[PDB]
This record gives C-alpha cells, structure tokens and sequence, in this order.
C-alpha cells in the first residue's frame, strides 16, 4: 500500500529549500503517523501508474486503466497541510468501457490516450469528455486534423502550451492549446515520419513551450523552436557505446544522465553546439545511484523554470544540491521511503494578496510515498511496535505465511541505499555535548529505546539468517 501527500514550493527558489521541504515532510511520516484523508484513501489498495497537475486539478492513472481527476485549494496556511482538497472526487466517464494507457496536461485541458490509441479531450471546465456523435471513435474534435483517427497513438508528452505525440506506425504529430490557435499555423503538424526518425523507434518524449525531444533506441532528436525553428528533428552529439539513463527538458536546455561502462556522470546538453555543456561525477558511489533495478532512474521536472528531482535505481529522491564551486555537493539525506511514482506542476499564484512574499508562482508536487511499516516503527522508535512486527513475522516464518512480506521487508532501502541496519545506527547517533556532560518519543527514550531496537533485530530468528 501507498500514500499520497502533497508539498508546495515558491518559483524561483532554491534546492535545499526545497531539501527542506522534503525534510519537513519526512518528519511528519515518523512523528505524527495520522490516518489518510478519506477522499484518498481509495487510491491506497489502488496501483498508481502516472500522476499529473493541471491548474486546478489533479489527475491519476491507475494501472487497472481507470483515469479520475480532482479540483483542488491551496492552504493560506502556507500561501503564508500546505494543500486542501474537496471530497469530490470525478471518475472518467467511460461509457464505452476502454481503459487507458497514458495521461498528459495543457491549459484549457485534460488530455488522454486509449488502449485502443485513441485521443481523448475533455476540458477542465466540462463535467464530461469531448464525443462525436458523428464518430464514435473521435474522442478529440482536431484528431482529424492531425490525421490522428487513422493511425493509433501509442506515447504523448504535453506540457500547458505544447502537445506532441508517436504514432505505432512512428509517425509524430504535435499540436498547442485552443488560445494558439491564431499562432499554431506554424507550430503544429501532421501525423508525419521524418526521415530523421526512421530507423529508430520512438521510446519516449519531452515536451515543453518551445520544442519537442524524442528518446529513441540508440539516439536523440528534437525539433521545434531554439531554447530559430529547427524545422526538421537533429541528432545530439551523443558518445559513442554510451547508454542513456533517463532525459529531460526546460528553458535550459536538455538534461540527461549518461553510463559509461560502470561510471555514471549527469550531462547538461546545449541545442546549439549539440554538445554536453556542463558534466559532473557524483559524489557517491556509482553503483549506489545505479540501484538494484537502473530502470527506476528519472529525472522529474516541474516544467520550465523548475526545481528537479532526480531518482535512483531503488526509488529513493536523491537529495541533490550544487556546491559553491558548482559542483555536487554531498547528500543530505532526507530518510524517506522509495516514491513510487511523483506528480509535479507549475501552479499561478496571482490568487495572493499584491503584497506577499511568496511570488507569482509554485511548483505542486505529489507523492506516491510507499508504506515501509516496519521501517517506520524503528525510525520512530516504537520498541513495542517493532517488538509486535517481529513476533507476527516470527509466528509468519512458524506457520509459512506471508513469507514474501518477509522477504520484502528485508530487501526495504530509504535513501543512501540505507538498509534496516544502517537505519539503526543512524538513529542511535548522537545530537550534543550537553547530553554526554549530563550523562513523540522524548531525546532520553529516543537513545534508549533505539539501542534496545538495535539489540533485539540482532537477537531475533525473524533476522538472524539475514
């Protein structure tokens, strides 16, 4: 099971700010433990594949195809939870019975593909989606236009101004909101398979205002305006037996982490040169940001402007910040479970009183944070709770029950790579020198308790063979 939780942070700003933001909800999972508000608590049994903003709802998809969106309020508690939704939640319409492959956003409205690779519209204003009574496979009234009725969609990426999609049959096509349509003359095309294209297929895109990135099988391309139109996709000078990790897009430029053989270095791209701009090591270990399954790597961005999140192979947010030289600095962990999938969005803050401090605009980020229940119980502390998990887990392991919830728990990581032990260890640390001179859970207990943890997981037969 998962939970959702919402944080909230002012554009522009920085990365430890928004560490601390992190921070600040990473305590609460230890301190607090507070029950799910009920509107959500659908979602907790649910397996969420996707997770969006659009400027006044949020939308989810769910891997048993079900789509359902959500308006919602910003708390003046941090226009000053920083988020408040309304408990009525929409489920999508589907009068046909078709489930959903993929999801996306653009100002006026929600967009979404089929399984059967059909365009879906339905604006955020209307209670229900577009249809053609005329053509009941015509979810999107320009899906003519694009050619897009003939030829199955099978990957989009759209973000406010810009949408683009690939076909099956390869071909791309891109679109821009209903308030372009006087400009989108000159930015929009056909379904059509640029010859740049052909030989490879398209694996993923990165949309934005200005131009469109398609990640293909060995390579990049990218076509539209200069972060001026680059009328026809160009290939990034990509090095040679290099694989990509995963890639991303803003006002910058491309952002993308590059493996070589076992090393692994983070790559800002510049369109002009089609060169790498800038590249750094981190500071870990390699292997550490490499994970135990490298296709969890991303590197989510709220859009242009953005703060960045990048992601390991585990799941853990890798708690990124420049050093003063420009470099990385170290890791100051942020003792969370893995996220299972994470929404991000830019949000308009001119609903604020002309006066405030917090600017014109945030970045509203949603968290499909993963219930770790026994991780939880040593970080909190609870020495009877871990006490009651390791007696059900033996009586589990006695009876050869939930053995895989066995299994689980011990193959747990938070950030770091942190194991159960490491959990431990980091807790028994010490905070003072007043606290050696005199020599929620209170300081005194928090020692003692953690150390009474730490020797019962040594001596108990649920750990012992592991």
């Amino acid at each position: 099971m998962t939970s959702i939780h919402f944080v909230v942070h002012p554009l522009p700003g920085t990365e430890d700010q928004l560490n601390d933001r992190l921070r600040e909800v990473s305590e609460k999972l230890n301190k607090y433990n507070l029950n799910s508000h009920p509107p959500l608590n659908v979602l907790e049994q649910a397996t969420i594949k996707q997770c969006v903003v659009g400027p006044n709802h949020a939308a989810f998809l769910l891997e048993d195809g079900r789509v359902c969106r959500i308006g919602f309020s910003v708390q003046p508690d941090r226009l000053e939870s920083p988020v408040s939704l309304g408990e009525d939640l929409q489920w999508w319409p589907d009068k046909d019975g078709t489930k959903f492959i993929c999801i996306g956003a653009l100002y006026s409205e929600l967009l979404a593909v089929s399984s059967k690779g059909e365009l879906y519209q339905w604006k955020w204003s209307e209670s229900e989606p577009y249809r053609n009574a005329q053509n009941p496979s015509l979810h999107h009234p320009r899906a003519t236009f694009l050619g897009l009725t003939n030829e199955k969609i099978v990957l989009l990426s759209a973000n406010s101004i810009r949408a683009t999609v690939a076909t099956e049959n390869n071909k791309v096509a891109t679109w821009v909101d209903e308030t372009l349509s006087s400009v989108a003359s000159k930015l929009e095309h056909t379904a059509q398979t640029y010859s740049e294209l052909q030989g490879e297929r398209i694996v993923s895109l990165h949309c934005c205002a200005l131009y469109t990135c398609a990640q293909l099988e060995n390579s990049l391309y990218w076509w539209g305006v200069v972060p001026c139109f680059q009328r026809t996709p160009k290939k990034l000078c990509i090095p040679e037996k290099t694989e990509i990790l995963a890639v991303n897009v803003d006002s910058k430029g491309v952002h993308a982490v590059l493996k070589t053989g076992n090393w692994v270095r983070y790559c800002i791209f510049d369109l002009a040169t089609g060169k790498a701009e800038q590249e750094n090591n981190f500071p870990t270990s390699s292997i550490a940001f490499l994970g135990q399954n490298e296709r969890n790597v991303a590197i989510f961005t709220a859009g242009q402007e953005s703060p960045i999140i990048l992601r390991d192979g585990n799941g853990t947010i890798y708690p990124m910040a420049k050093d003063c030289m420009g470099g990385i600095r170290d890791p100051d962990w942020l003792d969370l479970p893995p996220i299972s999938s994470l929404g991000m969005g830019v949000h308009s803050l001119i609903n604020l009183p002309a006066n405030s401090t917090i600017k014109k605009k945030a970045a509203v980020i949603i968290m499909a944070v993963e219930k770790q229940t026994l991780m939880q119980h040593i970080l909190r502390c609870d020495y009877e709770a871990c006490r009651q998990y390791l007696m059900n887990l033996e009586q589990a392991v006695v009876l050869e029950q939930n053995l895989q919830m066995l299994q689980t728990f011990i193959s747990h990581r938070c950030d770091g790579n942190r194991n159960i032990l490491h959990a431990c260890v980091s807790v028994c640390f010490p905070t003072s020198n007043k606290e050696t001179k005199e020599e929620v859970v209170e300081s005194k207990d928090r020692k003692a308790n953690a150390h009474f943890i730490l020797k019962l997981l040594c001596d108990s037969v649920v750990l012992q063979p592991y």
